[PDB]
């Protein structure tokens, strides 16, 4: 749930390609790390050119449309379960129509086209004549449903000598961000040229759809309340409605069914909290496997009630309701395999290692039931990692990073928003409410969190946070919105260590002892000292304890370290003199100091790398 959550560190990238990224895109240490692993290298990987992708059976696909276009053959279409699959077919329908085809959707002909997944048969898609991404060996891209649609509406336009139909894009990126499929090269070109037109969309429907809902741009308000909507829809039986909400051109009954999608959604929000109250209150402690009954349970709503479930309890989830059955998994554990182990017991069954769906009698369940608890226990417990960037720069930065980090977007299912550390003391908490909901600082960094359940932090806290931009009154605050809280714990990163921190106070009294030593040539106080002392000084290639940081690279040799608390070395805490790569050089300080004070072999290991580097 949360005892099986791990926090992990990313990997500091070789300080020359560190430095290839921030110059090639003109930005600081934090972001060109985010860049660096997100495989953003030049200017035009940001912003990648929208192609027409050479899919296998497409250059077929489009000649047989023309065909059937020149021809007047009767085009029908077929797609209604889900975003992707009406976005696709609004594409196919109203761009065909444009160009004079006699086509219709199919809401349950010469050619049948069916989007995400005599007569001729063009099957246009994505999920699981085929036009489809995987039979193109070697292509690296991951069109939906809509997106394939979108490309072979585009191999038409060009076999008839047509520009690109990118006035399509937006219904495009629509389908792609409701299919939550990654969001790299081609899908991120797409998603930003369709999100870009919804504003002045020519579907008004969908520019009607997406006010409504206060869209301002952001691929996260198609997900989470654009696509939404228009799910409800089908999931629960008037998918008519949606497709005609992105088929009509007239804006008083766009209106009108917005209305409607607004009312479907409110029906599926409400059916999904009741069964979510009832179902979540059950059979979950650390059982190995939720399987839950739910008799009169509505199908449509059973998928979200279960991701639902997952999530509060990091536990694979079986529900059944009206003999119809729903999976959602995750960590070791395939939702299809685990079926698969029981299929004697079921009518049906598919699915993929995340999700999948079955049929079966009810009067079955508990023996379904053994059978995938069996199932689950012989895999490990599944654990969720929170992935770090790095530890967050100094107040005076954040509105710098906060810019540079902005060319990432959009976010979503490919390159989600990055999380930093941050860790310290809290200090003027306040609570905002009568529960949960909290605000304090750590170094003087505002940050907003909902404690779990407990109230009050510990005396030290670590946080893994959003870089917020929150305006107010004409105003902007750079602050942190916590993702996750928690008293310090394992911290997973860095290299194989090498390097060992170990409390100042602790060196000295063993160099005291007569310790074979080591302290830079810097700092001349620490080495008189230790001369007017007796210490025992040696190079640290030989000494396995120092005092201090060598100049150049000491490797093959696993040893202490120490600094200080008012020692010079310890004076790598110093404000620099910022914008250029100094802040390169902040940041390996920051971590430098960071891993010392939590006695972390790797890290600090790691970062002194960096640090001989950030100095050659
Ligand atoms: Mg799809």
């Amino acid at each position: 749930m949360r005892d099986r959550v791990r926090w992990r560190v990313l990997s500091l990238p070789p300080l020359a390609q560190w430095r290839e990224v921030m110059a090639a895109l003109e930005v600081g240490p934090e972001a060109a790390l985010a860049y660096w692993h997100r495989g953003f290298r030049r200017k035009e990987d940001l912003d990648p050119p929208l192609a027409l992708l050479p899919l296998k059976g497409l250059r077929e696909a489009a000649a047989l449309l023309e065909e059937a276009l020149r021809q007047g053959k009767r085009i029908r279409v077929h797609g209604d379960y889900d975003a992707d699959g009406l976005t696709g077919t609004a594409i196919l329908v109203r761009g065909l129509a444009a160009l004079g085809a006699d086509v219709h959707p199919f809401i349950p002909s010469d050619l049948f086209l069916t989007v995400d997944c005599g007569v001729e048969v063009i099957v246009t898609d994505h999920h699981t004549l085929v036009v489809h991404p995987a039979l193109t060996p070697d292509l690296k891209e991951k069109p939906t449903g809509a997106g394939v649609a979108f490309l072979l509406l585009w191999a038409l336009h060009e076999r008839l000598g047509l520009p690109p139909p990118l006035e399509y894009a937006d219904l495009a990126a629509v389908g792609t961000i409701a299919d939550v499929a990654p969001l790299w090269g081609w899908n991120r070109a797409l998603v930003k040229e369709g999100l870009a037109r919804i504003p002045a969309s020519s579907w008004v429907g969908l520019r009607l759809l997406a006010e409504a809902v206060g869209y301002t741009g952001k691929a996260v308000e198609v997900a989470f309340r654009i696509a939404p909507r228009i799910n409800a829809a089908s999931r629960l039986g008037e998918a008519e409605k949606a497709l005609r909400l992105l088929l009509t051109d007239d804006a008083a009954e766009a209106q009108a069914l917005v209305g409607e999608l607004h009312r479907l959604n409110a029906r599926r929000q409400t059916l999904e909290e009741a069964m979510l109250r009832k179902l979540l209150p059950q059979a979950d402690p650390e059982a190995k496997a939720i399987v839950l009954l739910d008799p009169e349970g509505h199908p449509g709503v059973m998928g979200i009630v279960a991701s639902r479930i997952l999530e509060a309890t990091l536990r694979p989830v079986f529900l059944v309701a009206q003999g119809k059955g729903t999976v959602r998994s995750l960590a070791p554990i395939s939702a299809v395999e685990a079926l698969r182990s029981a299929e004697d017991l079921l009518l049906r069954y598919g699915g993929h290692k995340e999700a999948a769906g079955f049929a079966m009698d009810e009067a079955l369940f508990p023996a379904f039931k053994a059978r995938v608890e069996a199932y689950a226990a012989r895999f490990p417990d599944p654990v969720r990692e929170v992935a770090l960037l790095d530890l967050l720069p100094e107040p005076g930065l954040l509105p710098q990073v906060f810019r540079e980090l902005a060319l990432l977007e959009p976010y979503g299912e490919g390159n989600p928003e990055p999380l930093f550390l941050l860790f310290g003391a809290p200090e003027e908490a306040r609570r905002l409410g009568e529960g949960r909901h909290l605000a304090f600082r750590l170094k003087g960094v505002r940050v907003l969190a909902w404690k779990q359940g407990d109230l009050a932090l510990p005396p030290e806290v670590e946080v893994a946070g959003l870089l917020s931009e929150n305006a107010w009154n004409g105003h902007l605050a750079y602050e942190v919105q916590a993702v996750d809280l928690r008293k310090p714990e394992a911290l997973e990163g860095g290299i194989a260590p090498f390097a060992y921190p170990l409390p100042l106070l602790e060196a000295l009294a063993r160099a005291r002892l007569g310790e074979g030593v080591y302290v830079p040539e810097d700092n001349p106080e620490g080495l008189d000292y230790a001369w007017k002392a007796g210490f025992r000084l040696l190079p640290p290639e030989e000494a396995g304890l120092w005092l201090g940081l060598p100049p150049r690279p000491v490797l093959g040799r696993r040893v202490e370290v120490a600094l200080g608390r008012e020692a010079r070395a310890r004076l790598s805490a110093p404000p620099v003199l910022h914008t250029p790569e100094a802040r390169l050089k902040a940041l390996v300080h920051r971590r430098l100091l960071f891993a010392y004070e939590r006695r972390h072999p790797g890290l600090f290991s790691e970062a002194l790398l960096a640090y001989w580097e950030v100095n050659r």
